[PDB]
């Protein structure tokens, strides 16, 4: 798969990307000189843990186009921007490794955290690698980087070999934490990047990210290997944490630069924990928003108390007997049959286990759009559009452009499994409906 | 409710009718001088036993119009014809009491038994009541009937009193089998019929039904009270059974003419038995027709053997574990997903108990019309028409005018309970689908 | 007259109704096994007292259709809903007797009191008749009701006789408060209801109305006969008043269940006085509703004090010399000619006697829409619609969709008697105008 | 080149495929963890032998997309279906190696053999690899496969190394039948497949193909290496042949799993001979198909004997003197000029050598559509469509939608070389014509 990010002469500039799983989106931004596939140990864990995994190959690397332009962090951040906008990612986690940590800082800094729930920096460049008068903690002098450029231009093929040596601490880790075959694959991946990008990349490494850091808005993780020969932990992660005290901070004891493979565990467990903390809060946010919309249609009173208590309990995960819940709703006075259908729908959708219970007649009758063909026609039209939605707000926005009869019919269509959409999209549908109905009062 | 059967001068002639319950249609044709409501003891039993009950008031009686024309059995049979055609009754049972038995014979005779599964004659006029040279078994001379006409014209109000006396054997049955209040209601009903019809009705009683009897095509019941003072069992039921040996024949010991009330039990039990014998055969006919259509889409082989065996068993009433059945279908090789969906649908529809099993994903996916909006649009259109159908063939006929994609989508719509139709109509839908699919091969 | 409330097989379900008089609508809902005509003593009094009287026959009774479906209070309340919506009743009083009191509670509870000014419960079922563990005050055990069903199915004709005995306390009241002929008419009415409804009705009698009662929003009357043998006052009216302390409560000393006839007097007198109170409250509400709108366009100050005092006085019924009033308005400084015209209009409309005073030039000039033909064109269009309105809010709603110039012109049209509308509709017109004008400020 | 088979989140799922040569289509389905390019030894031989070679990369392998969904044989068979339908393959040979043999069985089983002339199974999975109670001949227990999954997830890179060891019997074959460089290319190909597919593939290996085998309709070949360490010949090919006795069966003595490279020879020779047999059978079928249609228009008799003998002889390859043949036809009595033209056309088309003979006037005159412009107009329209056809039946189907005059004119157009179509398409044209003409009789 490709996303086009620009044009170079007669050719467009396309980034290779992958898009796996379902759930909260996690975007992984690889390091030099590798590709999105270098995250494969992390991707597997995130997929098992229930996240949507997005990887892409930076321009000049892996399967992306290989221009001779745009090798700088503003372009790289603009590239990332295009990806996020193209996929309409909401509530995303951005995880960068090495070079990738430059994208994370520069994007957050320039474009803000509108789509972004949390960030993570692994084997970071930050805050500035260039050793100057005003930057004493810098890791190396300018002449040092000039050196790498010269070395890559001389042979890049040979260069990759010595690079992966220190990248992986092969003198320590070969035959132990990394196989000879895994290293061979890495070299092949590097050899496959563009010649121009290979020599141009090292010039972006001493980008000054010092003014980007105060812009970091959302929860952050900083993770570094203490045996990092490529980015000395003392000039990078340790001074970065002083600049962002707020960041959660993890040192991987004796881990090299290429800790994604050698210490995938410690990485994946820690990354997993970070996702886990981010994910539950996001889920809670989703649950409570739904609740306000659902409650907005119910008349104020003690019933509205019983209903809200029940929502909150199933939302907290207390598996309730849906059969008991549904009978209660069914037999509630005052509530309109429409209202009971909406609640009926919400509860079956959110309850931990449906326990093989059949659909309820009172709900099917409540959500049938009065069996009106125009309602049903529009509901089918909305359904088509909702299949393309992946977020709560996108779903809710498109739904609000339809009449309440059509919305109720659409809900029946999903309820009865005549169509299927993602959970968060279904929430947006029922919330648009509640919004429309509440507004009629 | 009314059915218009003709015109008299500036006014139309409308028959009052009622239409209760669901299931096999049973049409009750009342006696003189009462209305459709005189069947109320029988209607209750038939409704409990699970039949569709149709009653109507003969022209000049009860709540029907009161013309001064058309008091003869050809008109009465034409009236009945209009009712049956207006309601599109298929596979109907015609039950006549007294005068009503004239309609049954004359309709069958002239119009044939196309809509008619069985007939029943209770307290029959048949075969001819007029005592002549060629009709020695006749119950009375012409002068006798001339007498009744004269008596009704003189006072009809007073006349009804002495009539209900012998009609009910009140000297035997009052305070015992019939209450004084029940008799009062009968007189009120009679007093409410038209003056002209009251005097004209008795002229139709010695209609010669002798040539109508050989036309009786379908299973018949003859039932008479041996204490019938109004229609002597010896000139009516006993000579009628000789003319139709084939008829099932029941004498109600010491039962009067008005045995529907006084002996409702013996009547309702016997009538019930007759319905019960008719109903099971009709059900078997419905089951086996469905089976041929369902089997027509399956490739010939051992699987087709296993499938047919299973249909036949559930059709015979062996409650099978639908969960077991569905898993088996689901996991069957060779069968197309479409075919599996159709069978999936049929089995859930015909199985005695669904045991609260959720709908199956493999069926929902199989019957979704490829999620195509035009299919779904037509399926919703068909659904509207099917809601108005009550028979298997009417349903199947209208369904065959739709494409297979639309038919499959309609089936999904019913499967998923987004709409509801009667069982026999649903069978017609799935059979039209099978017919269309088979024809494509 | 009929209102269609549903469909049963080939027949629609139609309710027989009557619609008499003019004025505030009062809807009377009869008891078992009688019809709308059982209210005839009450109807006459309400008609003389100047109300619009609506009666209808519950499904299965009187002249309504006699289905074998929908014998439950949600359907009965839905039936009532259809009636109220079909006639567009605003500000209605709902009066139920016996079974009818179930409709009143269930409709108010489910559909709310939007159309409803007040409610009245006569010989009530409330709050629950079934004697259970949780309902100790219940009047009878389940087996008792099962008994009535069995009795009606056995003979209903005979059944009605013993029923009217206790219904009317005939051992006390025959030849005294009820004639033998009045009782005969009652039995005839009952005998005329559907057989199925007769047996199905008693199953609805122990409906639990306990959750409906807190929903009663509007002023209520509870009225019961202390000699009620059918609904023991101790298990019904007395525990109902504890549940609704707010209700006005009247015991009719030694009155039977059928107190509508036996004690029509005591009944009419409580009903009419209570209705009168409700009417006066409605009038006061209208005065505040008209007065607030009228005052909203006047600048705050002492004049606004003089004006408000005057409105209130004419509204209270102090017949004022309109000639004096008009001269005063005419000669008032500060007030715009438009404002003076609106007040001019209001006063001539509300003053007890116009005393044959001619229309005023200052008002005609003020309400002429500037003699603009488009204003006048729209005013004539609005007028057409207002002729079809009967309520203040309906009139006001449609009026607000027109511009102020057109509204003022319409008012002139009425003022000048070039058209005519009902008083409350005229109020809605002038209030819409005031609302539009006030909003411009 | 790509064929799109589905959608995963924001990305479509595309299969990389290649399409080489001309002639009968042969579709090669690769094994794990390789791609369509692994058939290169076989492709070269098939191309030289004159076949159309189709290869594609299974989802997750080679150059195909790398989803995290659809790793099961129904999806894989659906993928294959899409390929076959997309290219409109008729009369195709399906050849599977290892994993690929699962596609062949499952597609044939579910979708039938409409497009399929013959099948071949090389180093087969069949019939079931899982060792169970009911499957005693199974090659391994479930825990064994669970093991491979775990091994791939641990390192896949390192894993491929030990895998190719046993895949190729490198301890036997390295430096001999397979070079070190050929093995290096294989590892590179594997390393290039998706991480997720690599771990998910081994779960599809113990799919039960036992119910698929009876569905195999068409001529089959089973071929296995007796030195197969990956799929023990005793649990796979040997028990498979018992299940399909009908299959032609070839053991490659001491050949490993990766016999496509190590024993390409023995492989190509069995494949080509078997293909040749299938080709000859197809040709015979075509001859009967053409010949029967051609004979259907000739009157029964001795001439029809001479004609049929001649067809059969040229069809068998006896190069006949077309000049002699044509003169004979030309001078035949009884035969219509139309019939003579059709035969004239067939013979010049099928004769081995035309020997530079000019077109015949009798044929040009016979196939000129009576020089009618509408015939000729339609014939030109048909011609356009026939240029797009590649099969006998597709050609014949489209041709039958044209009138006989237009069909004859089209044939003249081809005869006279005013247009050109492939041989089999031309056969379809002349057969449609014969069918139309025969039907007129």
């Amino acid at each position: 798969p490709f996303i086009t990010v620009g044009q170079e002469n007669s050719t467009s500039i396309d980034l290779y990307y992958e898009d796996h799983g379902t759930g909260t989106p996690v975007v992984l931004i690889h390091g030099f000189p590798l590709s999105g596939h270098s995250w494969e140990r992390q991707s597997a864990a995130l997929l098992d843990a229930g996240a949507r995994v997005i990887t892409y190959d930076r321009r000049g690397f892996g399967q992306s186009s290989q221009p001779t332009t745009g090798y700088d962090y503003d372009t790289f951040a603009a590239d990332l921007n295009t990806v996020l906008e193209t996929l309409d990612l909401q509530d995303a986690v951005l995880v960068g490794f090495s070079m990738g940590t430059g994208e994370v800082a520069r994007y957050v800094s320039s474009y803000g955290t509108a789509r972004i729930a949390a960030v993570a920096f692994l084997a970071s460049l930050e805050p500035f690698l260039l050793k100057t008068d005003d930057n004493p903690d810098g890791a190396a002098p300018q002449e040092f980087f000039d050196g790498i450029v010269a070395a890559v231009k001389a042979d890049r093929y040979a260069f990759y070999t010595g690079f992966f040596n220190d990248f992986y601490n092969l003198d320590e880790n070969l035959g132990t934490r990394i196989s000879e075959e895994a290293v061979r694959n890495s070299w092949n991946t590097a050899a496959s990047g563009g010649f121009f990008a290979a020599a141009a990349a090292p010039t972006t490494w001493y980008t000054d990210f010092r003014a980007d850091i105060p812009r970091i808005d959302v929860p952050a993780l900083i993770l570094h290997g203490t045996g990092d020969r490529t980015l000395p932990i003392e000039n990078t992660a340790r001074v970065f944490h002083k600049a962002l005290p707020s960041a959660e901070y993890v040192e991987v004891e004796g881990a090299p630069h290429g800790l994604l493979w050698t210490h995938a565990e410690e990485v994946n467990t820690a990354l997993l924990a970070f996702l886990a903390k981010a994910q539950e809060a996001q889920k809670q946010k989703l649950l409570t928003e739904v609740e306000t919309y659902v409650l907005s249609i119910i008349p104020s009173g003690p019933l509205k108390a019983e209903i809200a208590q029940r929502l909150e309990d199933v939302f907290a995960g207390k598996n309730t007997d849906l059969e008991v819940l549904m009978e209660w709703l069914k037999t509630r006075p005052i509530l309109s049959p429409l209202t009971k259908g909406i609640l009926g729908f919400v509860f079956t959708l959110t309850v931990p286990s449906e326990r093989g219970l059949q659909r309820r007649r009172f709900v099917q009758n409540a959500l049938n759009g009065n069996g009106d063909p125009n309602n049903m026609d529009k509901a089918v039209k909305l359904y088509r559009k909702l299949k393309r939605e992946i977020t709560f707000h996108g779903a809710k926005e498109i739904s609000l452009s339809y009449s309440a009869g059509a919305l109720a019919s659409c809900m029946g269509l999903i309820y009865n499994r005549m169509g299927a959409v993602t959970t968060e999209v279904a929430f947006g549908l029922v919330c648009a409906t509640c919004e429309q109905i509440a507004d009629s009062q």
